[PDB]
Parts: structure tokens; C-alpha cells; sequence
């Protein structure tokens, strides 16, 4: 356990319960007790190793992992504590964020991602709840790399190719989520709030158009691709986005390309004109 007191439950996180706590030095940390479906199974050394290496992620926009505590059918991660997150902030911001705030958060999000991508660390489950924010306006991404360790579900930020069964390692998956979060920051409301895998795809296609072999070569090789998908044409960007100037729309359009091979990278996004304004 490593000597923590005043364990206060502050949330249900993705893989388990998050507590705020203090060590015996007075300092505040977040403790994430990973929920073990099968207690008796144990955690293998490969898993511990793939979590422990995340301690090497040292970046101002990545939540710092301090410790991995494995004792007796219990696994707790000790992380830097931040008091706020983007989900809770958006929940009290009618209409979404002011454009200068969304840009600031987007820049920070992309910087964290770019850092991780350069180290071949993927997130795969980016969402507002894991973008933590401190009193100074600094955004820090939580849970990067945990998907490689650990694999009712929120499908809102999942890329179409992922929804259609793609299993490959790819950085592109995260950029799709960024695009969805960007739109949510500017609009207030989530862009594609699907209730099932099928409905999630329809929500995306109703806005951006149904894929076909011409706008997404090789889309037909995906295991859950469906040649009978309803065919929708793309809507004009300005019709479902509010509060975004032309550079902003352009950038967003590059993140929400359906074909992952044409989707902008994090580092490319960072070079976009939207950020020089």
C-alpha cells in the first residue's frame, strides 16, 4: 500500500476506483485501485512491466505516474492529482468553451499526445473525463498506455475503423478522439453520442458521409464492414459546428477523416494555422 491516509473516493474511473489521498509527508496524490474481474488469476509480470514503463512518460501534459503497488491480489497506481476534468468543466459551460480556451486545451492535448506517439504509446480511450485540468489552466491526459496493459462502454470517441473491427496498432485512433473532443469543446454537446456500435457508426456517417471504396480505399477489408450501410452524404462543416473560424474547421476536418491513412497526425496538427492565430 505504501503508507497513505485520508483515502477519499473521488470517482469511478475506467479500470477502477479513484481515491484522493495523502502520504505520511502531507503531499496529495491520486490512487487508482485497478478492478480485478478475476481476483484469483493474479497479475503477470508482463503486465506489471507494461504499466511500470509508463513511469518514463514525463511531459507537462501527461499525468505523472509515481508508483505501481502490487500486493496480495490488489493493484494500485499512484498518480499526480488534479482537481478538475474536462467532462465536469463542460457540464457547467453552456454552449461549450470560449474559443481561446478550447484552443488552449487542444494545443495541450496534442502536445501530450505527440510526446506519447513518438514513444509508440497509445491511449485508445481518450475522452473528456481523462483530460484533467488544474487551477492554472493546464490540461493533463490520464490513462495513456493503460489500454496496452488492460485492454455501459462509451463508444463516442471511437474511430469508425475501430468500430468495424480493426485491431492494428495505430496512432490514428487517438486523433479521431481528439477531433470528437474538439467539436465537443466548441459545441458543448458530444458530436457522436451513439448508444451501440451500430448506432455509433450511423451517428458518424450521418454527419460525415457513409464510406465507400472511393473515399476510403480498402474500407471493405474491415471485418465488420457492411455493404448495405445506409448511404448518407456529408453535411457542410459549418452546419454542425458553432464558434469555429475557418482555420479551426479546417483542422477539425483533418482529424475527422474517416480513412485513418489520411487523418492528420498530432505533430502535423500542432503545425496548423489554427494555432498561429
Amino acid at each position: 500500500m505504501e503508507k497513505y491516509h485520508g483515502l477519499e473516493k473521488i470517482g469511478e474511473g475506467t479500470y477502477g476506483v479513484v481515491y484522493k489521498a495523502q502520504n505520511n509527508y502531507g503531499e496529495t496524490f491520486a490512487l487508482k485501485k485497478i478492478r480485478l474481474e478475476k481476483e484469483d488469476e493474479g497479475i503477470p509480470s508482463t503486465t506489471i512491466r507494461e504499466i511500470s514503463i509508463l513511469k518514463e512518460l514525463k511531459h507537462s501534459n501527461i499525468v505523472k505516474l509515481y508508483d505501481v503497488i502490487h500486493t496480495k491480489k490488489r493493484l494500485v497506481l499512484v498518480f499526480e492529482h488534479l482537481d478538475q476534468d474536462l467532462k465536469k468543466l463542460l457540464d457547467v459551460c453552456e454552449g461549450g468553451l470560449e474559443s481561446v480556451t478550447a484552443k488552449s486545451f487542444l494545443l495541450q492535448l496534442l502536445n501530450g499526445i505527440a510526446y506519447c506517439h513518438d514513444r509508440r504509446v497509445l491511449h485508445r480511450d481518450l475522452k473528456p473525463q481523462n483530460l484533467l485540468i488544474n487551477r492554472e489552466g493546464e490540461l493533463k491526459i490520464a490513462d495513456f498506455g493503460l489500454a496496452r496493459a488492460f485492454g455501459i462502454v462509451t463508444l463516442w470517441y471511437r474511430a469508425p475503423d475501430v468500430l468495424m473491427g480493426s485491431k492494428k496498432y495505430s496512432t490514428t485512433i487517438d486523433i479521431w478522439s481528439v477531433g470528437c473532443i474538439f467539436a465537443e469543446m466548441v459545441n458543448g454537446t458530444p458530436l457522436f453520442p451513439g448508444v451501440s456500435e451500430a448506432d455509433q457508426l450511423m451517428r458518424i456517417f450521418r454527419i460525415l458521409g457513409t464510406p465507400n471504396s472511393k473515399n476510403w480505399p480498402n474500407v471493405t477489408e474491415l471485418p465488420k464492414y457492411d455493404p448495405n450501410f445506409t448511404v448518407y452524404e456529408p453535411l457542410p462543416w459549418e452546419s454542425f459546428l458553432k464558434g469555429l473560424d475557418e482555420s479551426g474547421i479546417d483542422l477539425l476536418s483533418k482529424m475527422l477523416k474517416l480513412d485513418p491513412n489520411q487523418r492528420i497526425t498530432a505533430k502535423q496538427a500542432l503545425e496548423h494555422a489554427y494555432f498561429k492565430e
